[PDB]
């Protein structure tokens, strides 16, 4: 018995040969978010709407349709749905979608409802941009340095969920397995231990790493980095790096810089060379902060992408602004990339940036570049101002403090 | 027929009770190191000697023994002996030593000497401190307030070295088991599918922690945060925060703050409460750069240790000077934890502070705490007075630039 309201006025957004057809008035569904999702989530909805509204005239609106997952999908659906199939139906049929951030239980059995999001509709790109704005307080000298697009393989790794808990009886019966008919001597605990499972494939990583690459090409990037802890892990993470490049080589012509490893790919549009390259994650973790301008599109696994992606935004003091997507083949799912912060939900008082710039992610996904441009445009000039919300304005002097609905507004009021 | 030479005047460090029996003339076997360890490590040698020569007046002295391990073994022991059995019983026989960086050879099948090395000896415990020294060119807004210790767990999780190569018959078998026996379903892309294996345990989790609890204890530490991505993976990485939590309730009558999930140890010593908490790995590593002055003495699994004492050495300008230890019950090695970096090898330009820093930790080690402040004192005069090498001098304004042997002799000059 659906609870979900399908907009009278709207029309699905639909796909052509891997290009989305998107009409005037398409049907977007957004899940609200739980905790400060109730604060985030109207300040988006609002500062799209104008946006869309201003760049195209009136010509173009978006029909907003809610639908659930997380705390709230228990209130509307019943006890335990916290995931209902219908809205893994939903994003599919209708392509694109927003989410804010949500609330996953504990001591019930479920690992991550984002993860589970992503999983289930074989989102394996996810793609978090990380860049400067001017204004912004961060804890480095030079944040202006950062101009960095991460693409994080979502699908396999770790994330995969393969594990047994110590003292179980299939963990037991996995480990007399390794070491017994795999001949694995190599566990130095082998009682009391938990076991995890990590896959990499060729069809994994290359769909990933071709992403990157199209990007590069599609933005005119200067750089791809496959980021790797490959010397360690050498089926796994350095498979991972060796398949990257050789999918350079294969698809985009790559050709050995000097005498390697890097690779030089032409751009086939702008002619500019751009440059296939790897660094160790370690290693990578102290290059984003000594020589973050060398450094643009990155390509790794799906842990490596989660610990980047949160150390780089940290960095551009952008924990609270820092916008995300799940992009696959069918669809696509935009979202606020922080957390519920439940202590403040309601009181109108967070940073609505990150669910906005995820919608900013959304918008030109859907091709409405021009709509894009002024969310970008009026974020960057209420920070400027130095309107912001709290957790801007007590790192800053003589800065305007602005509730998360009046920050929205100073967006608008900067298109 | 080893090549190593016992030093005529020398007498043998033992082991009594966990307590380490240290002569007044102890035998200290050295690795040279590959690359630049040509430069850092007689620069160690003589520091070292001027520091315990001024610190007790001529009546203790190292007898230093050179041993192998790396492109030199080859050099010496022959062609395949990259790690002759004779280093790991010198080690172990002589219970403290120190180490310049490695060459792990590429294209025949090792991982990593340094990685060799810890695990047959069953040095459990990686610890790595970083601390900021005033004058260092940083690239954060307040490095001075990074101020912590890293327990980095050695023997186990995926660096156990367990995994197969995609298509390979052993990943195959592996594959058809966990689908099959254990009715996997998450596998993504079963096909062309390397997988690596990541083992945690009790055993392993508590050694490591208790270590970490019994270093913020003898040293008046103010926390111990168990930093961990145990929402992922429950088994490996949520085991090792429960067992931490359990052991310091166990062991060290840990007490819960509040409502939790917080414990309060009570330092037996000094009074003084030791906060136990616990941060999610990709949140940490923001928080060493947004919050650095609410973390001290850290404990976490092998590969998240790996990226997390890099990111903080990074954050304070220490990538070239970041001591590390290597350290079981049987015995320790401290090492250079930056790279052979052989292009200026034997051109005395490097910085030796890493490894001299691994040696002031080996003094402190030995107990020989007096010599041990020496070196810290003489570190912090010669980088407060801006002599320095190059990779610290190019990053200053009015600085002097020194050689690798001249930055040693700066140090004495500074003790
Ligand atoms: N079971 C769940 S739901 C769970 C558990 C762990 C992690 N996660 C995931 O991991 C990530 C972090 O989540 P979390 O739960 O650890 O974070 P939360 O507890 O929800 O938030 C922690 C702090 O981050 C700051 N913050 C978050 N959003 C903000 C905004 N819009 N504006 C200003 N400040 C903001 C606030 O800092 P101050 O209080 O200092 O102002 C807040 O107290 C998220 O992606 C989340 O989905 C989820
Ligand atoms: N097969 C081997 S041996 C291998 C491979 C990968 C990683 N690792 C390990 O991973 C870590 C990094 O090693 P790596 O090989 O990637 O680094 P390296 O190539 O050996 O060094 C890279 C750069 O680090 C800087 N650097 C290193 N030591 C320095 C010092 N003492 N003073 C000043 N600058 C210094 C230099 O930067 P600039 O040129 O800019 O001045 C150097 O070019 C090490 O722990 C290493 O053992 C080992
Ligand atoms: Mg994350
Ligand atoms: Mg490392």
């Amino acid at each position: 018995e659906s609870k979900v309201v399908v907009p009278a006025q709207g029309k699905k957004i639909t796909l052509q040969n891997g290009k989305l057809n998107v009409p005037e008035n398409p049907i977007i569904p957004y899940i609200e978010g739980d905790g400060i999702g109730v604060d985030v989530t109207p300040a988006m909805l609002k500062v799209v709407d104008a946006a869309v509204e201003k760049a195209y005239k009136g010509e173009r609106k978006i029909s907003w349709m809610e639908i659930y997952t997380g705390e709230k999908s228990t209130q509307v659906y019943g006890q335990d749905v916290w995931l209902p199939a219908e809205t893994l139906d939903l994003i599919r049929e209708y392509r694109v979608a927003i989410m804010g951030p949500l609330t996953t239980p504990v001591g019930g059995g479920i690992r991550s409802l984002n993860v589970a999001l992503r999983q289930e509709l074989d989102l394996y790109i996810c793609l978090r941009p990380v860049r400067y704005y001017q204004g912004t307080p961060s804890p480095v000298k030079h944040p202006e340095l950062t101009d960095m697009v991460i693409f994080r393989e979502n699908s396999e790794d770790i994330y995969a969920g393969i594990e047994w808990k110590a003292d179980s009886a299939d963990a037991e019966k996995v480990i007399k397995f390794l070491r017994e008919e795999m001949g694995v001597k190599k566990i130095r605990f082998p009682e009391h231990c938990g076991i995890g499972i990590k896959p990499c494939s060729e069809e994994g990583t290359k769909r990933l790493v071709r992403a990157a690459i199209e990007y590069a090409i599609a933005n005119d990037r200067d750089s791809v980095t496959l980021v790797h802890k490959g010397n360690i892990m050498k089926f796994t993470e350095g498979a991972f790096k060796d398949w990257g490049y050789q999918l350079a080589r294969e698809e985009f012509g790559g050709e050995l810089i000097d005498g390697g490893p890097w690779l030089k790919v032409k751009n086939p549009n702008t002619g500019k060379e751009i440059v296939i390259k790897d660094v160790i994650a370690d290693a990578f973790l102290q290059q984003i902060l000594l020589r973050p301008a060398e450094y643009d599109v990155i390509a790794c696994m799906n842990l490596n992408g989660d610990y980047i992606s949160d150390a780089l935004a940290a960095q551009v003091g952008g924990i609270g602004i820092a916008p995300g997507a799940n992009i696959g083949d069918e669809c696509a799912l935009f979202e606020a990339t922080h957390g519920t912060a439940p202590k403040y939900a309601g009181q109108d008082k967070v940073n609505p940036g990150s669910i906005i710039l995820s919608a900013e992610m959304m918008l030109r996904h859907m091709g409405w570049t021009e709509a894009a441009d002024l969310i970008v445009k009026g974020m960057e000039g209420a920070i400027n101002a130095k309107t912001v919300t709290y957790d801007f304005e007590r790192l800053m002097d003589g800065a305007k403090l602005l509730k998360c609905s009046e920050f929205g507004d100073a967006i608008i009021e900067n298109m």
